């Protein structure tokens, strides 16, 4: 049927990594130090609050179990997991946060030449996701972490599932939806494939282009699937060329087949990537700017395992 699925499950004691600070909330910035190893690693904590709710530690191992089973730069890194009163998510620092927050809070220093680049290397992640058969489902600028701001991490497989070994699509059964990034065959059929991934990586795009614009704002929900059968669609950003406009409509084409492949995109939004100030029109482009012992501090990315 499938290929089996050799990933390793590192098991974290609570002793290798020290909570430094509170990121959300149950989020935390902290270090983590491999026993032996003489390495500090800066890294996201993700731990359980309730922690008496079987439902709750069902779905976080669930995410691990996604979480540790992917290995590209554009998607996020899951260190280890440690099995505590309250199990803990170990994962990379991403310490600029979450790029909807990002492009919001810098709509003013953001030029053309970041935001192509962001949209190739989310197109990378999310073709690196299709080549291993998985779905996302939550998609969203929201669910986009930055390491810097130039390298930017798909997050979040709370709501990721694997095609079987003939399964072109997956069959969903209720709970809270994001709507407003949904292709309409997921709303209307729970119908969920890479192409309906490509219907909210056009959400996305429009999200970053309109600097963390609410799609569809003042909508309900309930109003998105018959406003989409009517033809209606997200507006054209201002600083968007037709270029760039065109291919996020395609992403919303009600035939999934008719959408542009994630590979596609990638080659799309890299050809823009070359001559950015053709694609985007930015007032004052050109002059955008971006940016105890840390002696032994190493990112994940350079902390490889056998
Ligand atoms: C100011 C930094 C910040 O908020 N970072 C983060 C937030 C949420 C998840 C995060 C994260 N870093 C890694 N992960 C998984």
């Amino acid at each position: 049927g499938e290929a089996p699925n050799q990933a390793l499950l590192r098991i974290l004691k609570e002793t290798e990594f020290k909570k430094i600070k509170v990121l959300g909330s149950t989020v935390y910035k902290g270090l983590w130090i491999p026993e032996g190893e003489k390495v500090k690693i800066p890294v996201a904590i993700k731990e359980l609050r309730e922690a008496t709710s079987p439902k709750a530690n069902k779905e976080i191992l669930d995410e691990a179990y996604v979480m540790a089973s992917v290995d590209n730069p554009h998607v996020c890194r899951l260190l280890g997991i440690c099995l505590t009163s309250t199990v803990q998510l170990i994962m990379q620092l991403m310490p600029f946060g979450c790029l909807l927050d990002y492009v919001r809070e810098h709509k003013d220093n953001i030029g053309s030449q970041y935001l192509l680049n962001w949209c190739v290397q989310i197109a990378k992640g999310m073709n690196y996701l299709e080549d291993r058969r998985l779905v996302h489902r939550d998609l969203a600028a929201r669910n986009v972490l930055v390491k810097t701001p130039q390298h930017v991490k798909i997050t979040d497989f709370g709501r990721a599932k694997l095609l079987g070994a003939a399964a072109a699509e997956y069959h969903a059964e209720g709970g809270k939806v994001p709507i407003k990034w949904m292709a309409l065959e997921s709303i209307l059929h729970r119908i969920y494939t890479h192409q309906s991934d490509v219907w909210s990586y056009g959400v996305t795009v429009w999200e970053l282009m309109t600097f963390g614009s609410k799609p569809y704002d003042g909508i309900p929900a309930s109003e998105i699937s018959s406003i989409l059968e009517k033809g209606e669609r997200l507006p054209q950003p201002p600083i968007c060329t037709i270029d760039v406009y065109m291919i996020m409509v395609k992403c919303w084409m009600i035939d999934a087949d008719s959408r542009p492949k994630f590979r596609e995109l990638i080659i799309e939004f890299s050809k823009m990537a070359r001559d950015p100030q053709r694609y985007l029109v930015i007032q004052g482009d050109e002059r955008m700017h971006l940016p105890e012992d840390m002696d032994d501090v190493v990112d994940a990315d350079e902390y490889l395992i056998p």
